[PDB]
Parts: C-alpha cells; structure tokens; sequence
C-alpha cells in the first residue's frame, strides 16, 4: 500500500533481520534476564552470571546461539544441569558466537551462563584515582552499538529486549539502568528494569556517587564535591522537561528520570541508559545555559528506548525520531524560532559530516545497509540524527504541523511501546494512519531521504536567531576594518547585543567568527591576528556573557577565537583549561589550537595531564602532538 520501489527494498519478513548478531534470536524468546555481576576494580574486570528465562519459537535449524566478544564464558546450566557448550573462533567484527547444547531441554528454559570480562574488553571504561577529581576508582560502561556482548553472553540486538534484574557487588556504589529495589553492608547493589529493554541500553557505573533530588520523579548521582553544583543544575528544568514531553507524546513510562553525571575524564558525550541518564560534567555551566542537552536523552524514554531500532540499518529511527521530539520539547519551552535554530545548526552538522565523513556514499543514506561483515559504528554519524531529523520534520510541516503529525506521533509510540521496527514498518503506520492524507503523503520522495547519500531537500526554518548572529558577526569583519579604537569598538558594540543570545548562539556567533564572518561578501584572507585591537575588543565588551561563561561550549570557542584571533597571552589558559575538562571534544581540538600557536606549552600541558584523561582520550591527544 506504499510506492514502489520503496516496495521493491522491503525485507522479506519484519523486523528486518539484524546482521550484527551471530545469535539466533529469532529462534527464542527471551522472557527475563538476570545480572549477577561483582565490581573488582582492582582486577578491571567483571565477572558473575547471567540467567535469561528462554522460550523456545517453533514458526527449522535449531540451536541455542548466544554473542559474545572478548568474555570468559566459565560454565553454563540449563534448569541446573550442566550443559555443553562450544566458544567459536573470533571474527571481526561481529565476535565470537557462543554455542549452547539445548537439545535437552524443553520449550521454557532457564539459562544460566557465569563469565568474566577480559582484558580485551570493550564494555568497559575503567579510571584510575589520577583520572576523577573525587580520588576514587571510577568504571562505567558504554555498550552502544555491540559492545554488550563485551559485558554478558546475550542476543546483542536492539530487536530482542527483556525486562531486567540486577545484583551488582562492587566497595563503591552501584547505578544501574534500572530502579533501586530495597535490601536488607555486603555491598550488593540491586535493581529492576520493569520494562523491556535491548542490551546495548544496559547500564552500569560504580565509583563514588552520592545522590539529591532534582526532582519529584528525579535524583542526580555524581562524585559528592560536584553534588550540589549538579543538583542545582538540573533541579530547576529536569521535571518542566518531562512534562513537556509527556505533553507532545504520552505520560513517562519509566517511573522515575535519574541523570548520573560521570567523572570529569569522562570522555564521551552522554547515553540515554533508561532510569539512568548518563550526562557529562561540561552540562554543568553554572547558569543552566547548557542543559537543553538534557531533553535528547529523556527522549529518548519514548524513541529508542521505549520503541527501538530492530538494527542498526534502522538507527535513524532511533536517533532521528529523538532529535525530532528533543526540538519538540525545546520549541515547546524556549518558542519555534528556537527550535528552528536548533534544526538549522543540525542542517550545518550534517554537511559537515557528509563532507567528510569516509565511504560518504554508503554510510550518508539515511536507511543504512550493513551486512554481517561492517562493524555497526560506521552506522553512527550525524546523518540518522539530522537527515532523519529533516525527514520527521518534512512530514510535521506537509501534514499540517504540529497538530496534525502530534496524533501521528502518540500513535506510534503507543502502537510499537516495549517492541522494535524497521524502516519499512515505520512507513506502513505513517500510511495506515492517513487514510485522507493519502495524496500528499504519496509527494514524498522517499528513496531520496531513505537511500540516497548526501544532503536531503533542504527545508525551510526560521532564521531568526541565526540572522542575528550572523549580522552581529559579519558585522565585527566590517567594523574591524574601520574602526581603530577600543572606545571606538565600546561605542559601535555593547554588552546588549549578544544579552538576549542563548548557549547556541554565542557558539555559532565565536564560530562565525573564526570564518571572517557569515555572507558571500566575506572579506578574503581576513586575519583576526592582524587586528589585535577589533579581536580583544570583542572579548571585551563581550565580557560578561562570552569570558566569564563557565559554559565548557561557550569557553571552548572563545579559546578557539583567541587561537584563531593570534592572542599570545590566552594560550596559558587555554593550556590551564585543558587540565579541567576531559571530554574528548573539547581536549582534543583543544589541543590542536593550543599546538598550532605553541608547541612548547602543548607538549608541557599535555606532560602534566596526559595520565589524567580517559586513556583513549591521552592516546587521541598523544596523536596530535605527533608522540
Ligand atoms: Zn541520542
């Protein structure tokens, strides 16, 4: 009931099948799983059992075929009795495949696997004392996209999810994806995912956390210096954006919205564990400027963890939908022209990552097509966020808005809650719940958005926040120019017009910047270090809302301005800041600016922080500077 040939593309049976699992879930059924897992961060290692309640599916070749990666399968049991099992050869990248004996058995079983982690693990980042300002071990895992089966034997798929169970014992406390049951200290931390959820959701962190409330359905853990400063941080919006959401989609599934804000070494950029919220301390500017960030991982409460990408060759559905209801939520708080802008830096994201993105012919079509043989993580760009982005907000804009596609939405969650679906399955709900708006759902050209590499039909936003940045900036090219005094710079410019810009926008304003501007009448070969007047007038005047910004995404372009803008006396506190943030967005082309200028001090900071970041992070790092 969908054009052809978006037919012709349709797999056989949905879910479509996932290549990037050599299990044989569509053969069981996985009523319930259970971790009983011990923390020895002595040992970096993780190691217990894990005990799946099976359903045997009849609907030919049968086995019992489980992922995993790197992982000490010790012993495995069915219903208590020892069974026989067999650990494949690796391959690359899908692991090695755990072969069971279930011949014995009966149809409901249960499955009782005891591993530990290895030392090849990739479940799992540990942290020495050095690498969290508490002084304390620190681990927590990021199992995104196929590193579960890193963690525990299991069908690593987003297409088999299975509520949850968990015992963790570890000397520092425990959170978990899940929800803190009551126990009755041997240090056994226990908790319940009463909803199902896929693998790569699971979530773990242990180290030393304390916890406060910001909120009623609410709770923030971190390290305790940084406690108080969190919690204000998020105690005044964490519970507004909820109901903001509950409001463009349905009530919050979950029961409680937790936000654990991992060490300062921490180099990722957040993950949306349900129940727990894996954020990163560059959230905490101090102001709350820089906290929009938390509407992406609350909703994905609805998209992605509630209905969840059957593959990672329908990841958009995931990430796509999430960056739709996230600007939903923000739109809905800060007005449309925000939204709009939001959208509109995600345009300038995307090209950016199709540009350069390697292979940009295969991995930029927004319905990817990996077989058992590409690693998952090349699925992973900005493409499924932005591309799938611009096709949800195309089909808001043709059905007439929010108010007619807002019905479409409620639906959808609340017809694929706690299961998974394809690109395909998708598409039949959006043409199954249009019977009238037939006709111009047909105008879509989907196998332009759906399989076609490179930048979509480009859309149109509001430019109004974007407008006064890119005024405001280009006019700074011109005025640099002309005028030659600070007090003629003080006269021209004031603190008033860049006030009434948000966190977004004084990133893009700085970013402008350092791109002699944003208009085809660009001064050509404009240098900022050939104007030491105009540039630190700039940071001047601007003092107050750019300088004194503890906003990490604000601090990290005026340092890029400063590089760029030739200012030899910033590069000491470029050089400082470096020692302050972990996240590998900021340390890295932090780096990279403080290099370009200095290499003398680059080579000494990096010296006196390398055994501080996340080690990936000092080996990234380490690259750069050329060691
Ligand atoms: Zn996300």
């Amino acid at each position: 009931m969908l054009p052809l040939s978006i037919e012709q593309r349709r797999p056989s049976r949905s879910p479509e099948y996932d290549q990037s699992t050599l299990s044989n879930y569509k053969d069981f059924a996985v009523l319930h799983t259970d971790l009983n897992l011990s923390v020895s961060f002595e040992k970096s290692a993780i190691s217990g059992s894990v005990t799946f309640q099976l359903k045997k599916l009849h609907e030919k070749s049968d086995e019992l075929h489980l992922d995993t990666s790197y992982l000490d399968v010790q012993e495995v049991h069915i219903d208590g009795s020892k069974a026989d099992f067999q650990i494949e050869q690796r391959k690359e990248p899908l692991g090695s495949r755990l072969v069971i004996n279930n011949a014995s058995c009966n149809d409901n079983f249960t499955l009782n696997i005891q591993f530990r982690t290895t030392d090849k693990c990739t479940a799992l980042q540990w942290l020495n004392s050095k690498q969290t300002k508490g002084g304390k071990p620190y681990v927590f895992s990021q199992l995104e996209a196929i590193h579960a089966r890193s963690l525990f034997p299991c069908f690593d798929t987003p297409s088999v999810k299975s509520t949850f169970t968990a015992s963790i014992e570890s000397p520092l406390p425990v959170v978990f994806s899940g929800i803190r049951i009551e126990d009755t200290d041997t240090n056994i931390y226990r908790f319940e995912q009463k909803v199902p959820i896929p693998a790569y959701l699971i979530g773990i962190a242990s180290g030393d956390l304390s916890s406060a409330p910001i909120g009623p359905r609410s709770t923030v853990y971190t390290e305790p210096f940084r406690l108080k400063d969190c919690q204000w941080e998020f105690e005044n919006d964490v519970e507004k954006f909820i109901q903001t959401a509950e409001k463009i989609i349905f009530e919050y599934e979950w029961g409680t919205y937790d936000i654990l804000v991992n060490v300062d070494s921490y180099p990722y950029g957040g993950m949306e564990s349900p129940n727990m919220t894996f954020a990163t301390p560059t959230l905490i500017a101090h102001d709350r400027s820089n906290i929009d960030v938390i509407a992406h991982e609350l909703a994905h409460s609805w998209s992605g963890n509630l209905v969840t990408n059957c593959s990672w060759n329908h990841f958009w559905l995931n990430e796509g939908w999430t960056v739709y209801l996230e600007r939903r939520i923000i739109g809905a708080i800060h007005g449309e022209p925000t939204r709009h802008f939001s959208a509109l830096i995600g345009w300038s994201d995307l090209q950016n990552s199709i540009d350069s993105m390697k292979d940009p012919e295969r991995f930029s079509t927004l319905v990817q097509n990996l077989n058992d043989n590409t690693d998952p993580d090349d699925a992973f760009s900005t493409v499924p966020y932005e591309k799938g982005f611009n096709l949800l907000f195309h089909l808001e804009t043709i059905l007439g808005g929010k108010a007619e596609f807002d019905p479409f939405i409620r639906h959808y969650f609340k017809k694929f809650a706690k299961k998974s679906l394809d690109t395909f399955q998708f598409l039949d709900t959006l043409y199954e719940f249009y019977p009238e708006k037939k006709e111009i759902l047909d105008s879509v050209d989907w196998e332009t958005w759906l399989y076609k590499p490179g930048m979509p039909p480009r859309p149109h936003f509001i430019t109004a926040l974007a407008d006064n940045v890119y005024q405001l900036a280009d006019k700074w090219v011109e005025m640099a120019q002309h005028l030659k005094t600070t007090e003629d710079f003080r006269s021209e410019f004031n603190a008033i017009d860049i006030k009434d810009f948000n966190s977004n926008q004084l990133v893009l304003f700085l970013e402008t910047l350092t791109q002699n501007g944003h208009s085809n009448k660009k001064p050509k070969d404009f240098d900022w270090a050939k104007f030491p007047v105009a540039s630190r007038a700039l940071l001047d005047i601007y003092q107050d809302n750019i300088v004194k910004s503890q906003n990490a995404e604000v601090v990290f372009k005026m340092f890029k301005f400063q590089i760029f803008a030739k200012l030899q006396e910033e590069y000491k506190h470029l050089a400082d800041w470096l020692g302050t943030v972990g996240r590998m967005k900021f340390v890295r082309p932090g780096y990279r600016l403080l290099n370009s200028v200095d290499r003398r001090l680059a080579l000494a900071t990096f010296d006196k922080f390398k055994d501080t970041y996340h080690p990936i992070c000092k080996a990234l790092v380490k690259q750069d500077l050329g060691l």
